[PDB]
């Protein structure tokens, strides 16, 4: 019933400078930087426009060529918000517009200082009953731990990722206790790991694609169990697999574009629930 409410979606602006100087792990076609505006301006019009969320659109800044995956440097939970330190320096000055827009918001705001400490949005999974963070070459230990002090009401825990992964890159929340999860073996072996450390276990929803495992559900009263997942004409094989959740609105949503930057669905935007 309350897991993913939510009334309001921080997004941020894509920047020109994005095609050219965004941290990029995997090099591939260039960035169509006009095309990626259109995809994020679709984005925001499922968002806002569609659901009825308000949305907040921070202005892009061309000196933070990814200042549009504002996931990274934020993870709220009900009223509290922590700015993370993102583990890439050329990001850390994001967390000034956050910081301004989550304050308008009223959010109980924690910045992570520990200067031993990196955290990234996307090596979190929040499933409504705890957190699970990815050890990644973005997120450490620390952290983690500070983290889980920012959130002692919900329980933390940690999973190694490899080769330069986020958490989220082959996993998401796609329903209360629904788990969507790759069926790659380091997808399978996180969520083995997550399986153990848990309370009690989760149900879960296999893709083939791991980066279609990345999708973004949300409780929209008197509209639906609404789930953005990526396109038929991006992963054919895994927008079949959501199709079988006959209950849910499911929202096709391409990322093509930000994709080639390692840029999924969850990461362009932070989800806020206003009582
Ligand atoms: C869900 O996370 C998937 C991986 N990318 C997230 N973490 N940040 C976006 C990439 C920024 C660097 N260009």
């Amino acid at each position: 019933a309350a897991f993913g409410r939510a009334t309001h979606a921080v997004v941020r602006a894509l920047p020109e400078s994005l095609g050219q100087h965004a941290l990029r792990s995997a090099k591939g076609e260039e960035v169509d930087v006009a095309r990626a505006e259109r995809q994020h301006q679709l984005y925001v019009g499922v968002l806002g426009s569609k659901l009825g969320l308000q949305v907040v659109e921070l202005p892009a800044d061309e000196s933070l060529p990814d200042c549009v995956f504002v996931e990274d440097v934020a993870v709220v939970c009900e009223e509290t918000a922590l700015i993370t330190r993102p583990g890439a320096p050329s990001r850390r000055k994001e967390v000034d517009m956050m910081k301004e827009a989550l304050e308008k918001l009223q959010l109980n705001i924690v910045e992570m200082k520990d200067e031993n400490a990196t955290l990234d949005g996307g090596d979190v999974l929040f499933t409504g009953r705890e957190f699970f963070v990815g050890l990644s070459k973005r997120t450490n230990q620390r952290g983690a731990e500070i983290l889980a002090d920012t959130f002692k009401d919900y329980a933390v825990s940690t999973v190694p990722v490899a080769d330069g992964l986020h958490l989220k890159s082959f996993c998401s929340m796609a329903g209360p206790n629904l788990i969507a999860i790759g069926s790659s073996e380091s997808a399978q072996k996180a969520l083995k790991i997550m399986q153990q450390m848990s309370d009690h276990r989760y149900d879960k929803l296999t893709v083939p694609d791991d980066i279609a495992a990345n999708c973004i559900y949300l409780n929209i009263p008197n509209k639906g169990h609404v789930l953005l997942h990526r396109t038929p004409e991006e992963y054919p094989e895994s927008a079949k697999v959501y199709e079988k959740l006959k209950d849910h609105m499911l929202i096709p949503v391409s990322m093509s574009e930000l994709e080639k930057v390692d840029g999924l669905l969850t990461c362009c935007s932070v989800l806020i629930n206003k009582k």
